[PDB]
This record gives C-alpha cells, sequence and structure tokens, in this order.
C-alpha cells in the first residue's frame, strides 16, 4: 500500500482494491498524508467516480477516529436529517418534535443558523448526549468531533471544487444514527451513498431532487433510494401526489439572520413553499425511522410521516423544542 | 480566473479556456499555488487528457521562468535527445553522445532521481551554470542543463511530483522546457496520445522534431517492434509508422533493454563497440535525432534522410569518436 500505487490506480480509472481507500483515509487521520496526496486522491477518485465500497472504507475509517458519544446515550432509533450540499435544519427540529430522537452533524459555512437562533452548537460528547436526552435533539460540531480531518478540510477549501469527500458528512455522524433522511446533489453519488447505508444495515431514504436539490422539495419530482435490511429500492417521488403545491427554487433560497427568521416563521406556522419542503423531508426522516421496527407500505408510511411532521409544527411542539434547545445551552 | 473555476472545468472533463492553463502554471511558478492546488491541477488535467494548447501554455510559462544560456552560445542547429520516461535513460544518454560525436550540437536537460544520474556515474559534472554549459557546448560539442539549476521556480511543483509519485501532464514538460531551447531533436513518449500532444506543441513552435512512441511502451525508438513517429517540421505533422526491420535491424526483446552504475557500464560497452540490441537502439535514436537535425534546413526524403542518419550515427561509434567525446566531456568537468 502506497500513494503512488493508489493514485496510479485511480488515474488509470480503476476501482481501488479492498483496503486501499481505508489505507488512504488512515494516512489522513494520522496526519501522515501530505496535502498534495489528499488533493490528488480526492480529485482522482471523483473523476474516476467513487464506488460504495470505496466510500464505505473512507467513511468507516474516519468515523472510527471520531469522538464517540458516551455509552448508551444515543437511542437505537436516533435519526439524521442532512444533505451533502435551510430546510434540513428546520426538518431536524420538526422530526425531534414529533418524538423521534435526532442527532445532527455539521459545520460552519465559508450550524451558523443554529447559532443565530441562540443554540450552542459547539459542545463536547457529554453535553451533546445530555442535549439529546433532555431536549430530544443534539448537534455534533464537526471540527470538535473530527479534528483529525482538519488537513483534508483545508485541502477541500483550497481546491474549492466538490469531490468524493463531500459525501462523508452524512456518513460520519459521530452518534452513528441507524436511520435518517440523506440528501445528495448528484444522482450518480446518491446511489453510491445508498449502498454504504445498506451495508451499515441502516434504514434511510437517500433522496435526490430532480431539480438538483440535495433534499426533497416541492419544485419538482425526486428520486428516492429506500434503504433497509441491506436492500435498496429505487423509487420516484412526486409531492403533488400528496396534494402539495409546486414551487420555484427562488422561494427555497440567505445570511444567518435571514435564515434564523425563516426558521421562526415556519415553526410559527407560516404556510408556503418553505414549510412544505420542511414537512416533506421531516416526513421522509420519519418514514425512515419507521423502517427500523417495521416494513410498512410506502404510501401509508408517508401519510403517517406527513401527518406527524405537520402536527409537530402545528402543535407548537417544534417551536417549543427549539426554545428548550436554546434554554439548554444557557443553563 | 481562479482555482475553483479551472479545477471545476477539468473535473468536469472539459478542456480549459485559452489562458487558464498559463494562469494556473504561473501561480505554481510564483509560489502562489497551494500544494493541494498543484496536485489537484496536475491530476485533474491528466485524467481529463491534456491538449497541445494546454501543455503549450504550461511549457511556455515554465520556460519563461527558466534561466537562459548566454546570448549566442547555443548554435541554431542544436538538438535534444530524450524520453518522457517509460512505464530508457541508457538509450537517450548514449544516443546524445553519439549525435554529438557525429558533429551535431547536443544540449540535454534532466535531473537526478534518472537522466543526470547515469552521466554522474560516468564522471560527467552535471550541475553547471549557464556560462559553463555554454563553454561545454563550444569546447565539447555537448552540454547538460541540470533541471533544478535552471528551473528554480519549479520547486513547488517538483515537491508535489514526488509526493503523489504518479506520472502526470507535468512529466511532459522536460522536452518542452529545455532551457537551451534547441529547435530540433528526438523526443520519446511511452503513450501515443501524449506523444501526439507534445508533437502539437513542437509544431506550434515550428521546431524540427521526431516525436517517437514504441508500440511496446518504450519512450524511444525500439527494435522489439514497430514505432509511431510524428515527424514535426515547418509547423506541420506527419504521422508515420516505423519499422527498424526495414533497415536490417533484428527484432530484439524488451528484457534486453538498472542502477546508474549498471547503466554507466552499458554506456562504456556500447561506445566501446559492443554489438547487440542496445547498440541497435542507440543508433536508431541517434539517427532519428540526426534526421530531425536535417529537417531544420531541408525537407529531405524520409528514407534517404534515415539512411544518412544511420550512416553518421554508426560512424560516430565505429571511429571511436563517441567514446572519445565522452572522455573529453569528463575531462572538461575535471578541469
Ligand atoms: O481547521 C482546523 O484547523 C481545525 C482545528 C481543530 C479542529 C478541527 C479543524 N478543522 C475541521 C475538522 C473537521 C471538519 O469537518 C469534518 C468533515 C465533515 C463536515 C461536514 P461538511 O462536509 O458538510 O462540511 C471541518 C474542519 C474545518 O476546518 O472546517
Ligand atoms: O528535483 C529538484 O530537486 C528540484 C529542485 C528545485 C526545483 C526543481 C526541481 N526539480 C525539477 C526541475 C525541473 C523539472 O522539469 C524539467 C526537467 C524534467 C527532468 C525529467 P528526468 O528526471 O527524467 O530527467 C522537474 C523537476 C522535478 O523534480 O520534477
Amino acid at each position: 500500500p502506497s500513494w503512488p500505487q493508489i493514485l496510479g490506480r485511480l488515474t488509470d480509472n480503476r476501482d481501488l482494491a479492498r483496503g486501499q481507500a481505508a489505507w488512504a483515509m488512515d494516512q489522513i487521520m494520522t496526519g501522515n498524508a501530505r496535502p498534495a496526496q489528499i488533493a490528488a486522491f480526492a480529485v482522482a477518485m471523483t473523476m474516476k467516480a467513487p464506488t460504495a465500497d470505496e466510500v464505505g472504507e473512507l467513511a468507516g475509517v474516519m468515523l472510527s477516529h471520531a469522538h464517540p458519544l458516551p455509552a448508551d446515550t444515543v437511542p437505537d432509533d436516533a435519526v439524521d436529517v442532512v444533505g451533502t450540499g435551510n430546510l434540513s435544519t428546520m426538518a431536524a427540529i420538526v422530526v425531534a418534535a414529533a418524538g423521534v430522537p435526532v442527532v445532527k452533524h455539521g459545520n460552519r459555512a465559508a450550524a451558523d443558523t443554529l447559532e443565530a437562533l441562540g443554540v450552542r452548537i459547539d459542545l463536547g460528547p457529554d453535553l451533546v448526549a445530555r442535549s439529546l436526552a433532555e431536549v430530544g435533539i443534539g448537534f455534533c460540531f464537526a471540527p470538535r468531533f473530527h479534528p483529525s480531518y482538519r488537513h483534508a478540510a483545508a485541502v477541500r477549501r483550497e481546491i474549492g471544487v466538490p469531490t468524493v469527500f463531500n459525501l462523508l458528512g452524512p456518513l460520519t455522524n459521530p452518534a452513528r444514527p441507524r436511520a435518517g433522511l440523506i440528501g445528495c446533489a448528484f444522482a450518480d453519488l446518491a446511489e453510491v451513498m445508498a449502498g454504504v447505508f445498506a451495508a451499515r444495515r441502516s434504514s434511510v431514504l437517500v433522496v435526490h431532487g430532480d431539480d438538483g436539490l440535495d433534499e426533497l422539495t416541492t419544485t419538482t419530482t425526486s428520486t428516492i433510494w429506500r434503504v433497509a435490511a441491506g436492500s435498496v429500492d429505487k423509487l420516484t417521488f412526486d409531492p403533488a401526489g400528496f396534494g402539495f403545491a409546486r414551487a420555484q427554487l427562488d422561494q427555497l433560497a440567505g445570511d444567518a439572520q435571514a435564515n434564523a427568521a425563516a426558521v421562526r416563521a415556519v415553526l410559527g406556522g407560516a404556510r408556503g413553499p418553505v414549510r412544505d419542503a420542511v414537512v416533506l423531508n421531516a416526513a421522509g426522516a420519519i418514514v425512515a425511522h419507521a423502517g427500523l421496527s417495521s416494513r410498512a407500505e410506502w404510501l401509508p408510511a408517508w401519510e403517517e410521516g406527513l401527518r406527524r411532521a405537520s402536527a409537530a409544527i402545528d402543535t407548537g411542539a417544534a417551536e417549543q423544542l427549539l426554545a428548550r434547545w436554546v434554554r439548554f445551552g444557557r443553563q
């Protein structure tokens, strides 16, 4: 195993042999990888087009180096709501208010919204565990939990272009949720992620908006990879089938203060395209959550998930869970 | 112009816009490119498959950053003999000595790893400044440009090469950035599509060059099989198939063609008159460079040019002129 061997293989457009991706990630996590080698690998793998086995090794090794949460502090039915690259933050809160444990994993952009809302996002494992137990939701700040990734994070900024590493966020949640709604901006890489979750024995909905969104929207149809029990089902999803009005991407589009205001409005009951998108993804995460204890029918599962997501807002539960989340950090 | 744009375009398998490659390389040549950005650029363009225009822009920038030789020290008809590397430093090194001994000025360009290593094993002083390389050309008829000495600004790229350790588009720059700027030569490449790219760059320069690709992976004309030759001259490129058998050369084996000291011994044997596959390959490539040299001042017929090139190359060995030139080369550095 060497960088010449692995990189040479990728630049010949060949899939890696077993363990090679894992070796590369280990060199990164130990700090032995040079920036040039990280970049070469990220770019070469991306242009080659990564496989689930390769992504599974990258995410697997990285996750094993992450700060774990304390033993028995994360429910077995905890879920994630996230995309690879607004709505996922809101959806996470709603799902939590519906009675589903949610544990997110994120970073500040070049998480910011949660800070603008007064949430203390940068907490250690013990307090994230307490947050999950007392508020019903927790947030793992990525730099806090993945410090060994910092050189790769720097590389990713310096090159600026999306690479295979942009798939690692949803696959390296330190709390190791077994369920969730996972959004991917590219159909090619969406199926790859579904394969990784499949091997993990996760129950997730890997979603890809046919408009290029990394989450279920009301702008157009979406492709969903239904992952459960090690199997993947590819489906098409039309929100219109659930009486949702179509919208434009302009409405689902700002700064932290603006995003924070959007959150309070939606949680405050404000109707519109933004709310609809939040309810869709929240429902998706709930349907994924149900996929742990059962394998119910697609339509009626979504009917139930949409009902719970909607009620979580309209009860004031979501708005009040947020308030409790802010009060938690203050005390 | 920025890295996210250029790298974005490349990873999308799109050719760059005019000027972008040059911008990228200059950022690299000025220490303004992060190692990650250098590696990302080199790898991305490699897998995209570089164009002659892109490589030409890279080579143009790198060459403009290089130290020149003094004015009026490099003859107009100086040649280079080199391969971009196999997947053959013994062959090219010997061919260069033979060509010089034939009366054709030769100026080489290489580094330690290796091209320069074999010469050091032979006792040649490789790391000389412009004025001494100039003296070597005039007094010995051959000169060597030590790549780190003449391309100091390439140090950031050179470090990245080592760290990734895989061939990239950058490996094409050597023959295209010879700081003596020979207008002719024999240039080898282990891959056909990259050979065609380099031929395109030499064409744009109006150079007289044979770009060669052994159909067995050799970055030089081989005896083991046929070769493709891009005959570059007068801004145009003829793509030709080449069979040494047509000149009476026996079909050798690749195994018949590793340390610098081992290569150094092979040089002394061949230049000493030892016959075999290696001699044949040396004479072929040397003859090729002489054909290229002829293309500077005339459009000669292909076969007669080669026959004359083979005649002179063989003579340069048989008379002992090649062996003696090496000796003078060594002595020159000792003094
Ligand atoms: O930059 C640092 O120097 C640093 C220092 C201490 C700890 C962490 C540090 N950097 C990071 C480490 C992990 C990370 O994120 C881990 C990858 C998962 C993030 C999810 P994303 O792909 O959506 O951003 C990001 C950074 C960073 O600089 O931003
Ligand atoms: O190797 C160095 O030590 C070096 C130091 C400072 C600046 C540049 C350095 N290396 C190079 C200089 C020019 C170059 O390109 C032109 C010469 C190409 C020589 C190819 P060869 O090794 O097969 O002869 C390549 C390198 C390099 O190490 O990659």
